[PDB]
């Protein structure tokens, strides 16, 4: 058991091993330290959970993100590097620290960018999400501020499993019951954002939100329609100005013909026809950097915790047996 040691930063305490040195604050339920680690020399990144025993809610998203930063092993995607807890007892037990490789910006940090350099980006998201995606996780809310960018431009997805501009529009009126493509309308979003320099869909509500979209892609069609339940999700739509489909060659004009192309099939309104995320790079637009046999896919993923009610002690024990069983990658 390594020896801890306390300190304060911003009104917050962060007691960790005395492996992790030079605190720096730089995160989803909690707060973000950036830290050095004397054992493997890596700069990492240190999540402390906020209350996470507060309510049954915070207890089950503690116990959630754990399981799920436990089992993601790819280069796209936040792993663990390191848990661990300052108690010696479950008793005590109280707190949780997450460890993982510090990247050290945003995608928006890092925007107007070139072609290649958005190939190789927007790449390396769908590598991931297909990663993801295999494990029957979703991420439900990507965007330009959970892409963690390193200086090489490496990228891993972060914040995937937890959950206004790079949200699907089925999301966003709760239509059909939603496929893993949700996420696919936010690359889309993000693409088409590296490529022009601007949000596509900045809306200011719902409501115009959804009014931006159906301008670049048409309001649904009667074959849509037809797989929309909600007499208000329907009366809503139908009675809008109806409105056709945009030629993105003409919207996405001076960009890469084949990103255009791409563009066209993420950024579909029904979601059964939107491409998925090992569709995505198969596609032409990638060629430089696609390779089928190193676009790995995920060891079965066990979520059915998510349909349990359990006591906040349950949940806390269940967490803490999850700390202790952690084994650390090679
Ligand atoms: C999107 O990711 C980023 N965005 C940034 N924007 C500014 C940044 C500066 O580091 C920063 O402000 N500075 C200050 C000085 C220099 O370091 C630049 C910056 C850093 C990152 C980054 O690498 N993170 C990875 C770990 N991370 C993050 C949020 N939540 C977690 C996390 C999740 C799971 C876990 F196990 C542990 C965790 F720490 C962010």
């Amino acid at each position: 058991r390594p020896t801890f040691y306390r300190q304060e930063l911003n009104k917050t305490i962060w007691e960790v091993p005395e492996r992790y040195q030079n605190l720096s604050p730089v995160g989803a339920y909690g707060s973000v330290c950036a830290a050095f680690d004397t054992k493997t020399g890596l700069r990492v990144a240190v999540k402390k959970l906020s209350r996470p025993f507060q309510s049954i809610i915070h207890a089950k998203r503690t116990y959630r993100e754990l399981r799920l930063l436990k089992h993601m092993k790819h280069e796209n995607v936040i792993g663990l590097l390191d848990v661990f807890t300052p108690a010696r007892s479950l008793e005590e037990f109280n707190d949780v620290y997450l460890v993982t490789h510090l990247m050290g910006a945003d995608l928006n940090n890092i925007v107007k960018l070139t072609d290649d350099h958005v190939q190789f980006l927007i790449y390396q998201i769908l590598r991931g999400l297909k990663y993801i995606h295999s494990a029957d996780i979703i991420h439900r809310d990507l965007k330009p501020s959970n892409l963690a960018v390193n200086e090489d431009c490496e990228l891993k997805i972060l914040d995937f499993g937890l959950a206004r501009w790079y949200r699907a529009p089925e999301i966003m009126l709760n239509w059909m019951h939603y496929n893993q493509t949700v996420d696919i309308w936010s690359v889309g979003c993000i693409m088409a954002e590296l490529l022009t320099g601007r949000t596509l869909f900045p809306g200011t509500d719902h409501i115009d939100q959804l009014k931006l979209i159906l301008r670049l892609v048409g309001t649904p069609g009667a074959e849509l329609l037809k797989k929309i339940s909600s007499e208000s999700a329907r009366n809503y739509i139908q009675s809008l100005t109806q409105m056709p489909k945009m030629n993105f060659a003409n919207v996405f004009i001076g960009a890469n013909p084949l990103a255009v192309d791409l563009l066209e099939k993420m950024l579909v309104l029904d979601s059964d026809k939107r491409i998925t995320a090992a569709q995505a790079l198969a596609h032409a637009y990638f060629a430089q950097y696609h390779d089928p046999d190193d676009e790995p896919v995920a060891d079965p993923y066990d979520q059915s915790f998510e349909s349990r009610d359990l006591l906040i002690d349950e949940w806390k024990s269940l967490t803490y047996d999850e700390v202790i069983s952690f084994v650390p990658p090679p």
